[PDB]
């Protein structure tokens, strides 16, 4: 009612352990969240077109030419790691548990306020807020999963990070179908390539609105309003990452010399003639068996034709790898491909007190070894004559098309029916948890954005906004535009996210590596004199799992 | 292609997509393994080149043997030596049954 | 049927360069052991085998 | 698997065999850049060493339990039963080309 | 290393580390354990599929 | 029977997760142990008196007069960390439990084997080894404690910690009574000081032999020997450490002023003057509130006297401290007393493949924050004068005696009803787990050697013998040596203890100390290209807990 | 546990002590003298006093 609270603050994290190792993670987050009227009251359908951007030749990634709906509604989205556990919990689930399950998803609006603002056009003009009692927020739940799913956390627009700072909503917006036509160049290609919007197939049209699809809520303060459960249906997501490559399965060769002394040079010895060994390969024409050539049961990992751009009916796109790079060769300088890159703000990890509009970044290089170094590749011409001669080989370091820094390995593609490769790790705070899959006939073996795909069923999008409060004069068949009192609206959000994971088990003799804090990093865990936080990213599969 | 004379688009090649339709690979007698384990990895692969049998959930745990240690009057575990023990070996019979 | 693969193709990762595997070979019109190529497996092995 | 080493039990019932040492791949990190007959120079070729995070010492002893078997004693594993596609006996011969 | 050392032999690479255990695998999972050229024959000449 | 095993090898630890947060560990040892036929067949009464080591003034400390009864008999002990569990389950427990409950304890000999060297003392002198069938060894587990208790820890005497390396038990031998006086001196002491060795109180007499206490066993190959099952009795053992200090104790000062800026030097401050401050203090005479002032409710840790020797009825000995110090003060340079100090061998961690016989060791600072920097405490006259007056001030500077490297820290005690302190915390692996109360009326609060001490019941000690191999030529009236056919036995020993542990919660919102392997410790984790293993120490109580 | 004696009095005589035999700064075991190699028996460690 007026006087009274409608709900609860909670985000309190409880871990309950079962039977056989076995745990219940249920993820209480509350958040008070700002929301002001609508720009316009009305549905937009606008064209990005930054054709003076690609006009300069070589440019052609920085296309950003797109048509898309604004609608007068707002998007709550809860999905991001950060909005459910904090870098405590994390470290818990990370450092002890195995497996990930996804279970369910609740949340729920409480507390509504809604306020007018009226200046007092003074000297110093000012201004009173004042309670509009009986003024409504309109809440939707798209349950039916009928609006096309715009996921937040591709952009850092998710509900905020810290549960002792306010929020807010993202305006919706969903994309509309346009022809667009790009044709790739270089600095000094004579010409002016050919870099046309063309406009909408009629056939490819779907104007969406809220009103007409999904019943609307209108909550006064003293409503509140609750989505019920909802079960996802989604693989295990495993918090271990794999080290074994192609080169680490099965069998090493038995050694029939060892070191009779230690000493970083003392190794031991095959004792066999590489072509007098037993053993089986795929390289029918050869009797050289060593570990390059040995048979091996599959192939982990694969290679993908990298920094390229595809095209179809709307512009050039660049196309997704399952893994990239890193470690005894990548690191920030050992930059590749197949990396995630995280841009986020003050709300999600920027440091809270930092000034400066520079976007907070940073590169997630995972821990599975599943990915490659082009250039350790190489092809060779199948006679296998050895100490290999310059044209039995293609090099890393060879050209393609003439160009001097374009090599086989930008094209390459050795996916096949052999291929093993794992689900993308979670990205703790700014990745996503899960996510909508495609309704297309044949689907993609995994997602590169999180780490769970619900097939069936996923839990509808929650759409919020502030009704129209109109003012005396209103007059609907004017061609201007409708005059409001401003009003906006402050409600508490309350969701609760359940999780089952299992207790890993040691099983070598040597320990794993753990998440722990030390004395260099200690202060990304503490606020500020000034109150400023910030919410450094972490790594999630620490421990090695064997592969075979 | 390269300019490499003993290379040609072939060697890099790559028709594998979703219209693809192959086998899994036949045994080969008697050099050839039986069953193989399958890859702890999220994906797996469609098949094994060395095995036409993958056991997935679950295969038969491999068999370990070993003397144990013989040893002699004088044994000091705190010496940084070696351990001196009486030459020893066995011999055991296996039988093993495979059902088809 | 069948579908074409990088042949004497080595990759690499973590480890070092490895072959490339590939599902069948060749051999019959064209393939004997004169018609060699990759795909065949090739066995090596002692007196207790063969 | 032993196997892809050519080292199982041997293949006559009336000649005595031998298991093959136990020995299991430990994580390291080596590097190796391609070259050919006259590349000029010395490609990189090192062994980095080992990614601590990738670390799995096994032993027996402290997984296993272990059985100590004297001339009196026996052992017998019980049966496992395999989940597998069966395997086919016969080999198609029809190319694209011939379809339909 | 050395081997390596000469260029146009990556192919011929064999530097691994592993684990040396004092214990011996007992592995019977060859075809050759099981069956004999007469047991095979059979197989192989009357059955489809196994 | 002959060939029969009679039992079976376990060296695996399981880990069985319950409900509630409750796990039950059940570490799970074998060995196999190598044992020789005794020097002799008899009870020996030795003295051992290095007079002439403390002939020197100055050395005292350097005592180590004193008697005991040496017997036939070897010591199955396995009561240190390392002998139940490895790096790897170590790292499972201190990083995801928070308290430890030993509960039970068995053991059991089995496969045992008894062989006799015949010596063909030829050209090269042959030696043949052969199995003496009817043979047997001789065990006696004496459960009702009857035997003075001996933890073979104290001497890195246990069994060893790898369960691929065979290993022995130690001679047992025990203290009997003797009188000794020793007057302490110093370098350049005019005369002899008295050092007197006066020999043994006849009251105090206690002459004990196995044969006459326990029941003994003979086993014969075919026979096994088994324990059952000791349940202890014994409060549970933490694993966390607490941090905070009489100074981080309640509700800190209100500050009239907070930094404005972030800045390592933007201070907040206090607004009020220290004599004009509200609250509580227990300086009657003042009005000084300051935080060295303000009342805390007791006092966490205590000052005792350091390097202090003590004398009683037989020699010197050094006065126990429950907890040293360590931190922002000290390291190894930082070096104080209350930290214990571990030498041991190739069997407890020392380099197997290191030559050379220097012990191998290392001082354990904790991490509890419960000790003292004797340096900065000071006493100051009751008037409190404020800045005071060199003779109204005693610092850890002034000489007491004229000593001018003696303190008044150094003879200091500040133990009483309000101290608070904590039990000394688990030292992985060289650490011993258990240990006996004293039968003493009154007893220790604390033993400074093993969290755990059993109380009412403790498991008896395990006794084992090769029972006298006589050759055909045996005189019993003769004053001679019993001669004997040279024999030895190898058996394999099994045990089995069992825990009970809770799992932890985070409760903060940053992450928490945990163990992890790195590239820096990687390589103490596992063996050399020549089998070295080392087995380094670790630390327990990673996790903090607050105090109040 | 008194410490383990290497040699042992051969003829019985008020003099005829046996002897640890082991340098008092390369010995095992526990004390709580953390800045001191020397293990002797007015230094080893006691569970209390």
């Amino acid at each position: 009612g007026v006087g009274i609270s409608t709900g609860t603050f909670n985000n309190q994290t409880e871990f309950k352990f079962l039977e056989n190792g076995w745990v219940e993670i249920t993820a209480n987050s509350s958040r008070l969240v700002h929301l002001n009227m609508p720009e316009s009251e009305n549905y937009r359908r606008v064209v990005v077109n930054n054709m003076d951007k690609t006009a300069v030749n070589g440019n052609m990634a920085l296309d950003d030419i797109h048509a898309q709906i604004v609608t007068p509604w707002s998007l709550v989205d809860a999905n991001a790691w950060g909005v459910w556990f904090n870098p405590g919990d994390w470290q818990l689930i990370v450092n002890t548990m195995s497996e990930l399950h996804l279970v369910s998803f609740e949340q729920e609006i409480f507390n509504v306020v809604l306020k007018t603002v009226s200046e007092s056009a003074t000297q110093p003009p000012t201004k009173v807020y004042n309670n509009d009692l009986t003024a409504s927020l309109m809440v939707a739940l798209d349950s039916n999963n009928t609006m096309p799913f715009t996921p937040a956390a591709m952009r850092s627009e998710t509900l905020g990070f810290y549960p002792w700072k306010p929020t807010i909503p993202t305006p919706w917006r969903y994309y509309f179908q346009w022809d667009r036509t790009l044709i790739p160049s270089h600095t000094g290609t004579s010409g002016t390539p050919t870099n046309i919007y063309h406009g909408t197939d009629p056939d490819d049209v779907q104007f969406y609105t809220i009103e007409n699809s999904v019943p609307v809520h209108l909550l006064r303060t003293g409503d509140e309003f609750a989505t019920g459960t909802f079960f996802f249906d989604c693989k295990p997501c495993r918090l271990t990452h794999t080290w074994q490559t192609n080169r680490a399965l099965g069998l090493p060769p038995f050694l029939n010399s060892l070191p009779q002394s230690e000493g970083a040079t003392n190794f031991g010895d095959i004792g066999v003639q590489q072509d007098k060994r037993r053993g089986v390969t795929q390289m029918g024409n050869t009797n050289y068996i060593t570990e390059a050539t040995i048979m091996r049961p599959a192939e982990v990992g694969y290679s993908a034709p990298y920094y390229s751009f595809e095209a179809s009916t709307q512009g050039p796109f660049k196309t997704p790898i399952a893994a990239g790079r890193g470690g005894a060769q990548t690191d920030e300088n050992q930059a590749a491909d197949g990396n995630p890159r995280y841009a986020f703000g003050r709300q999600h990890g920027q440091k809270t007190t930092t000034t400066g509009e520079t976007p907070e970044r940073f590169t997630y290089i995972a821990h599975q070894d599943t990915g490659r170094y082009p250039e350790g590749d190489w092809i060779q011409n199948i006679n296998f004559n050895l100490p290999v001669t310059n044209d039995n080989v293609l090099l890393p370091t060879d050209p393609i098309g003439g160009k001097t820094g374009i090599n086989y390995t930008n094209i390459f593609n050795t996916y096949g029916p052999l291929t093993a490769l794992n689900n993308v790790p979670p990205v703790y705070p700014n990745g996503q948890i899960w996510d909508k899959e495609f309704d297309t006939d044949l689907k993609p073996r995994l997602h590169v954005n999180a780490p769970f795909v619900c097939q069936n069923n996923c839990p509808g999008q929650l759409f919020v906004k502030v009704a129209p409060n109109l003012t005396n004069e209103y007059d609907p068949d004017a061609s201007a535009n409708m005059s409001r009192i401003v009003t906006y609206s402050d409600f508490w959000w309350k969701g609760k996210l359940v999780f089952k994971a299992k207790l890993r088990a040691s099983h070598t003799w040597n320990p794993i590596q753990q998440m722990s804090i030390n004395v260099d990093n200690q202060f990304n865990y503490v606020p500020s004199n000034i109150g400023g936080m910030k919410i450094v990213y972490e790594k999630s599969q620490l421990a090695p799992r064997k592969l075979y």
